[PDB]
């Protein structure tokens, strides 16, 4: 019993975290095979970091103004390259410790771990979700560029996320591992702004099963409701609105309970017109959205 | 920016954990250097679980009843002995990957995190406190007795319990490492019943703070209080009482705001005699009290 925001283990991605140094500009990057991957904006110095044109700043590096840390070994740069917003430094030694791994890019509503990293080094591990405005609410200081998320499916590591800045809100962004940025952001050092987020309503439906199965039933009601008085309901209060497939991967949880999908869902129009009045549900006080499908069978199934 | 519940980094664990079997009862172990550490629960079969008389139990053994699975190597037991409720059993090979490691017991209201396990595997990371009455809020299935908890001060591992079993309420109660329990319990299949449990004032006072730092301010007002007024106030919701050491290990928090610690307990009465009344602070609807003063600073300042 219990339910936590529980991340994946990190050891498989701690080995893979290095240093990158370009001049004075430092941050994290990734060392798979013989590659090191990084953000791009490593490349800039203060100058440059307003308003870069990467083209022209790559175009005059050489190899050796790349400084790669590996703890205490320094790692030989031999060739770079740039792909979108990621630089690859190709180098001579091929990391021992890469995991089985893939490049994965994530939608909105999923989850991840992040392992954050300050000069290459593990510092600690969340979990958080992509939000629908494509940031994520992090907890990263200076220094945390190029940390990465990842999921870990058997042994096979999947990458989705590498962090480039805070927004002025405070909220996070960055790219896939291909590097194409999670929303409508660019790597330069200006204020730009997320747009307006909602709440991810099939998480909440999860999370309030994984309070069923935990126990917690006093929310529950003999209603039932139909997808599309829902959904209008929904729409008023900034919530995702809700689609079969939405219901269909509610699915394994509906079974396990009993209650089905439009059952739990007159529960939850319940909670969003009356509030919880002081009540909590898994000790929250608010309706709580990062917790996808998957996170509650895996922690409350095994 | 932001404040998460961050974990530690669990690769350093994550290589010592082993499976123990003994007939059909199996469980999580720790591999340091020669040794695997176990609940002693592991000699119980069915019968045994209830009412068990372990030092019969172990005497009845040998070192051959005892199967234990690092991934695919299996592993040599060469002698076992007992310290109160764990198990040492002596392997012939010293894990090559132990850290350097120690043995602490912490207090009520620190915390550590937590690495879930299941047949010798690594699941999942979280953070979670000591609660004042020794029981911790975890998230446990069957299978995971034998989990370990653990802080890492520098390159050191600091091992600081070993989870054994659920209580009737789903929280959860375990060892140290030297196998002396948490709180008044005993290692038996039968239903024990934990003390009432308080809220741990100083964290909440740290993750006020948090939330000053991340820009919370609005439950800032005035005025002060002396730490009789406050104590006076805090009995009566079941708060544990401040003492001057809490008021000087929130310390760096004051200096680095600016707000001394009176004038936050000032702002914490406030909150207690009127609630929040549908604000949050730091994403939350309720205080949160698993945050130490050291979390806040190592997560807000580095
Ligand atoms: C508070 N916070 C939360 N997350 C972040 C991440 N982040 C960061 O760590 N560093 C950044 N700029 C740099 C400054 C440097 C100074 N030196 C010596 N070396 C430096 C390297 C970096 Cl990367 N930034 C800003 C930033 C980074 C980008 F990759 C980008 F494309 C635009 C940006 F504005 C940053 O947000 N800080
Ligand atoms: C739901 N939950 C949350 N945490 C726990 C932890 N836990 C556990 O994993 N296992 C236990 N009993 C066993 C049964 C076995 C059946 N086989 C084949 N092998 C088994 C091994 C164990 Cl350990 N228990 C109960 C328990 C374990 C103890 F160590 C103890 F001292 C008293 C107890 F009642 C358990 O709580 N389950
Ligand atoms: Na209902
Ligand atoms: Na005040």
């Amino acid at each position: 019993s219990g339910f936590r925001k529980m991340a994946f283990p990190s050891g498989k991605v701690e080995g893979c975290m290095v240093q990158v140094t370009c001049g004075t500009t430092t941050l994290n990057g990734l060392w798979l095979d013989d590659v090191v991957y990084c953000p791009r904006h490593v490349i800039c110095t203060s100058e440059d970091m307003l308003n870069p044109n990467y083209e022209d700043l790559l175009i005059r590096k050489s190899n050796h103004n790349f400084l790669v840390q590996a703890g205490n070994v320094q790692l030989r740069v031999i060739g770079h390259s740039m792909q979108n917003c990621v630089l690859k430094l190709k180098v001579d030694t091929a990391n021992p410790k890469t995991p089985k791994y893939k490049f994965v890019r994530i939608q909105p509503g999923q989850t991840f771990s992040v392992l954050a990293c300050y000069n290459g080094s593990p510092s600690g591990v969340y979990q958080c979700a992509m939000r629908p405005n494509f940031t994520i609410k992090g907890s990263f200081l200076n220094g945390s560029c190029g940390s990465v998320g990842f999921n870990i499916d058997y042994d096979c590591v999947s990458f989705c996320y590498m962090h480039h800045m805070e927004l002025p809100t405070g909220v996070h962004a960055g790219t896939d591992l291909e590097g194409n940025f999670y929303g409508p952001f660019v790597d330069r050092q200006t204020a730009q702004a997320a747009g307006t987020d909602t709440t991810i309503t099939v998480n909440v439906l999860a999370w309030l099963y994984a309070a069923v199965i935990n126990g917690d039933r006093w929310f529950l009601n003999r209603f039932t409701t139909t997808l599309n008085d829902f959904n209008l309901v929904a729409m008023k209060y900034n919530y995702e609105p809700l689609t079969q497939d939405h219901v269909d991967i509610l699915g394994p949880l509906s079974a396990q309970t009993g209650i089905a999908v439009l059952d739990m869902c007159a529960s939850l129009k319940e909670l969003l017109q009356n509030g919880m009045n002081g009540r909590t549900i898994l000790g929250s006080a608010l309706l709580e959205d990062e917790f996808t499908p998957f996170d509650v069978v895996r922690q409350c199934s095994g």
